[PDB]
């Protein structure tokens, strides 16, 4: 059915949105102005050569957000195009919110995962209120206008996680994987309260996961097997949801957890200020090594591990702004050949 | 913390069963008789150098069945040896019943079904009682003392299964596996109402699957893929269980669902009384062909297709005489797809 009222958009493109869509449309504008009366907003009434005329209101509701009114004037369904293309400008994100509570959480584990969230460049995190009962941050998104609400109980330790799955939702949920058990990573990355992964047979899964990884198996990191078969069992239980682009926080997380260890280990330690850039260049779509550092190694190495972090940073940047089920699971086959040939 | 109440212990054997524990012990015997009274039974008095007479009763009760009473006589902690020694010789699984209810089902799909499962040795099966509503068979293992009960409602088409998951169950559920849906499967192999084999992503298993059987992926017989999956969904969903031994049939009807086709494929059709036999001889534990069809087919075949049917046969034969828990199922699995995958070129 669609419905066009209370929409989070961007109010100053309000305007320039319809005159770069009628001249698209080749259509003849009447009057674009301020709504009349005590109601603040904007009426645009327009038309073209052979129907009757299209009026549409625009009001600006008190909480920031705008509501579409174009069941009014002469003519309905020309309104309804505007109304359509304005609702259509807005990420389908946007009309879920969340409100999910992560239980055994303190402040010194929380603060340095807001301040490796902040350390990206479009999330700034600050205190919001603060009692003797509970803790409340904000972050927000310096590009869209999508704020994430955290509030930390710590008489109880509840973290509740309130606002909408866009940007700040993702980046701060994956500077948050490291940490969860089973059921919180399957409470973040399908957002649903009554997941199934822990009903998951972990032999099978971990059957899977040796056959994935031959010889590089039996010299695993324990830090990056138990979160891989945590995530598989994710991956195995999610119900049925239109996006699953998220579920491949796992591997992405464990390549970390895994190229940090190996880069350190030739004499390339990420530093917390020097971040990865710091090791680096971009040719084309194909990150490499600074050849400084590049030349000591064997060309073999260099080609993993440039593709290593090309396919993290690519992936990452690709979730992180909002670029079905096959697709997810041959992404996290190509994640997995990765993650073996880092092994030797 | 177990009960000695109503056991189904092999009456002509109770008593012997008995001599070879006592002498066993350099016990020595003070009287082995029936007890007096109309009851049937058996009262065993014995001891040994240094300690009290022990008193075991044993009667026999109308059903089949034979409780153990060893709290009488003058030494109890001696005749919970021997009790325990007779508790011990049944099977663990002859301590659950099974009651469940499958959907789906008319006469003519149940009736092959017990022609194949009573094509068995150790397997009879027999019409006990038919009405408007409901035609009711009993399954008997000759060899064991094991009745399994199937009654089918043809009012509603509904197939109930009572009884325990002894050989006749194996045997009934592997020839009925390949009829079932996924959740009747389920229902099947864990022996549980709610199991949770539909919740399961087929995406993911069909992507396991994928992974691995390489080239024989795209080669797979359809009907062999899609119970393939649907065992594999059963396998990760499953909750705790003592015998997982059980949730292997998925892989071995596959086998034969695949042998069958290509051993015809071949030209050597199984027949329906044949079988398999007619094509294989056993040297030691480890099934060869008949050297007369060998010669006729490429060496390359000769080893998969006898390595094959040595497999299954193995499996499905310690699978109807109940020879990590699931570790070892995984293990044996990989191995089934091992053997299936190179059976297809």
């Amino acid at each position: 059915i669609r419905s066009y009222k209370n929409l989070n958009l961007v109010r100053a493109n309000i305007e320039t949105e319809s005159r770069q869509f009628i001249e698209n449309k080749n259509y003849s504008i009447q009057s674009i102005g301020p709504m009349p009366g005590s109601r603040a907003g904007l009426r645009v009434v327009f038309t073209r050569p052979g129907v009757n005329l299209a009026t549409v209101d625009i009001f600006y509701n008190g909480d920031g957000s705008t509501t579409i009114q174009y069941l009014t004037g002469a003519n309905r369904s020309l309104g309804q195009e505007l109304a359509d293309h304005l609702f259509e400008t807005i990420n389908p994100a946007e009309f879920e919110q969340v409100n999910m509570v992560l239980q055994g959480f303190v402040e010194t584990s929380v603060l340095p995962v807001l301040e490796l969230s902040a350390d990206e460049s479009h999330i700034e995190f600050r205190e919001h209120s603060r009692n003797a009962h509970t803790v409340v941050w904000k972050i927000i998104s310096t590009s869209y206008q999508d704020e994430l609400t955290v509030s930390l109980h710590i008489t109880t330790g509840k973290l509740q996680i309130q606002g909408r799955p866009l940007s700040c939702y993702r980046v701060f949920t994956f500077n948050l994987a490291a940490l969860l058990d089973l059921q919180g990573l399957e409470k973040v990355l399908i957002r649903q309260e009554d997941g199934k992964a822990n009903i998951v047979q972990q032999e099978v899964a971990r059957t899977y996961l040796q056959t994935v990884m031959a010889d590089a198996y039996p010299h695993l990191h324990v830090t990056a097997e138990k979160l891989l078969v945590s995530g598989l069992c994710v991956k195995l239980a999610a119900p049925d949801l239109p996006d699953y682009c998220m579920l491949l926080y796992p591997e992405l997380a464990t390549i970390e957890g895994v190229l940090k260890s190996k880069m350190s280990g030739l004499g390339m330690p990420v530093q917390q200020p020097a971040g990865f850039g710091t090791y680096f260049d971009k040719p084309a779509a194909h990150y490499i090594l600074k050849p400084q550092f590049a030349a000591t190694l064997r060309p073999e190495q260099i080609n993993i591990i440039s593709t290593a972090y090309t396919f993290f940073n690519v992936e990452r940047h690709s979730l992180f702004h909002m670029e079905d089920m096959a697709r997810l699971m041959g992404k996290a086959t190509r994640a997995w050949g990765i993650i073996k040939d880092l092994y030797i």
